[PDB]
């Protein structure tokens, strides 16, 4: 399973997070630092202290971190079921 | 509303969580805080019945616990939002 | 022997707290004709604070609350010390 | 005045619930009414733990919890005895 920016509110939910200890505990840190910093992103455009081109480029590449987390941790847990 | 073990999921939902995004700052943040830690609070009572270091009684009496202090902080986050026009 | 003047020598955190042994069916209701009669005897006075009340009346209720009040913890202390609680 | 569990019975005092009586009358009884609750609520919360039926650990959880809720009154009986001009 692919993840975008796009598709990773629809991804990264609560019905595939509930879904072994050593895969287990990393992937779920994984699954959720994702969740945190994607959010996290989205507040940069109520930073009233950042410029429009700072919180979008600020945006785009800390969503680009929880994509890639998520994608990890997805590749993880499919590679174990 | 009222909270309960029994409606906590079915309340607590990554939805219902973005709507508290419109609020302004020392609302929004607090607000989503409460949710936040009795979403996990919730979740991490959940995992106390796959702990194989617990008794049943252990495991039981803990999860029982957890999701009451859970339901309280989750009970104050609706409260406060519902006060501030969130309709959920 | 409880008396108005000998009240508060008497009613004191210390004797509460020797309630807390007695057996349940004895403990909550003479923990709380003690508390009771504190609360009634400390808060006799309060009338002679208030505006709408003639200070006559304020005295002759100050008096009578603390009767009631002594006659209440006379009561608590004789059970208790049928329990063998020693003031 | 900041107060803590520790430092509750050197204020919580006879002394100091005197002064309240030079209190306006729509403020002294509210907040008087406030000061003896914390003081009953601080002074039984150590009761379960004489109490057969309850486990220590659940007593001791009562003892904190009610004290703390006791520490929060009393900051706020002083806190609105102070804004009316009571020094203690």
């Amino acid at each position: 399973m692919k993840i975008t920016s796009s598709n990773f509110a629809t991804i990264a939910t609560s019905e595939n997070f509930a879904k072994p200890k050593n895969h287990r505990e990393p992937i779920k840190g994984l699954f959720k630092s994702a969740v945190e910093q994607f959010s996290s992103a989205r507040d940069f455009f109520k930073n009233e202290n950042y410029s429009k081109e700072l919180a979008e480029k600020f945006n785009k590449e800390a969503v680009n971190e929880a994509v890639e987390k998520l994608q990890k941790a997805i590749d993880l847990a499919e590679k174990q079921g």
